[PDB]
C-alpha cells in the first residue's frame, strides 16, 4: 500500500522521511541543488489545509527512492516548514502550469 500516491507514483512514510531529512539539512546549511535551486519557499496559493504553520519549503521527492542531487526533479515534492514539520506531499502531475494538487 501507498502512504501517499501522486499521479501514478506510490510513496511510503519512510520515503517521505528520507526526503524531508535531506531537504531540511540543505535548508539549515543555506544551500541548494539543481537548476531550479531546491529547497526553496513554497507559497500556499492553492489554500491546501496544512495543520502546521508557514513558512513552508518544497523539495523534490523522486519516484526511485533516491534522494535528489540535481538533474530532473520530477513532479513530486515534500513540503516542510521552518521547524522541520511535515505539511504535506504535493504534485504537478494533473495540474496546469503553475498549479499543484495534493498527493492522496
Ligand atoms: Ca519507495
Amino acid at each position: 500500500a501507498c502512504d501517499y500516491t501522486c499521479g501514478s507514483n506510490c510513496y511510503s512514510s519512510s520515503d517521505v522521511s528520507t526526503a524531508q531529512a535531506a531537504g531540511y539539512k540543505l535548508h539549515e546549511d543555506g544551500e541548494t541543488v539543481g537548476s531550479n535551486s531546491y529547497p526553496h519557499k513554497y507559497n500556499n496559493y492553492e489554500g491546501f489545509d496544512f495543520s502546521v504553520s508557514s513558512p513552508y519549503y518544497e523539495w523534490p521527492i523522486l519516484s526511485s527512492g533516491d534522494v535528489y542531487s540535481g538533474g530532473s526533479p520530477g513532479a513530486d515534492r515534500v513540503v516542510f516548514n521552518e521547524n522541520n514539520q511535515l505539511a504535506g506531499v504535493i504534485t504537478q502531475t494533473g495540474a496546469s502550469g503553475n498549479n499543484f494538487v495534493e498527493c492522496t
